[PDB]
């Protein structure tokens, strides 16, 4: 049986894509650039806020300075930050605080694997802290996704290997990262999306505990 579960944050758990895409939104305006809607977005999704902002400075043929550049990734994060403090427990996905709850009970140890930085504040905000044996450190981790680092360290961190432990994930290089930790995968979305080579559930409500078992004993 498998010993642990390594939660991802955005997408499995929560929504925090909703929340960036915000900041960008309202930077974009702050400063006089047009379109920055949900379908641009998507070039801005699994990127750092330097490439971001450089897309979203070549929508107008904008020029910036430098201590300027820096002053607009700033404000970003500092936007980013104010409106996530209305995360409340109501944003939890459908099936996870569940799901956490039988994990605790069965005694299978549960570990985030989050590229987020605001990681351990989102899940006190979301009341889910103490299902939570380890979080990962993405400051720690030498490399980000498609890299295993994080899968790695989330694993080690509650004494186990990758190989004894499931992996939940929204997006393909997190599936990647997942599959090279040695973890197994169990994506949430579009097989078009993230691959018929694995195991995939429409919504969050889906992974529960007797379906992780099953997976499992595949
Ligand atoms: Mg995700």
């Amino acid at each position: 049986m498998f010993k642990a579960v390594l939660f991802d944050l955005d997408g499995v758990i929560t929504d925090t894509a909703e929340y960036h895409f915000r900041a960008w939104k309202a930077l974009a305006e702050e400063i006089g650039i047009n379109g920055v809607d949900r379908q641009f977005n998507e070039q801005l999704k699994g990127v750092s806020r330097e490439d971001s902002l450089q897309k979203i400075l070549d929508l107008a043929d904008k020029k910036v300075s430098a201590e300027e550049f820096k002053e607009l990734a700033k404000r970003k994060n500092d936007n980013y930050v104010k409106m996530i403090q209305d995360v409340s427990p109501a944003d939890v996905y459908p099936g996870i605080l569940q799901l956490l709850k039988d994990l605790r009970s069965n005694k299978i140890k549960i570990a985030l694997a989050s590229a987020s930085k605001n990681g351990p504040f989102l899940l006190e905000r979301m009341n889910l802290t103490g299902y939570f044996d380890a979080i990962a450190d993405p400051a720690e981790v030498a490399a980000s996704k498609p890299a295993p680092d994080i899968f790695i360290a989330a694993a080690h961190a509650v004494g186990v290997a990758p190989s004894e432990s499931i992996g939940l994930e929204d997006s393909q290089a997190g599936i990647q990262a997942i599959k090279d930790s040695g973890a197994l995968p169990i994506g949430v979305g579009r097989p078009e999306d993230l691959g018929d080579d694995i195991v995939i559930v429409p919504d969050t409500s889906h992974y529960t505990l007797e379906f992780l078992k099953e997976v499992w004993l595949q």
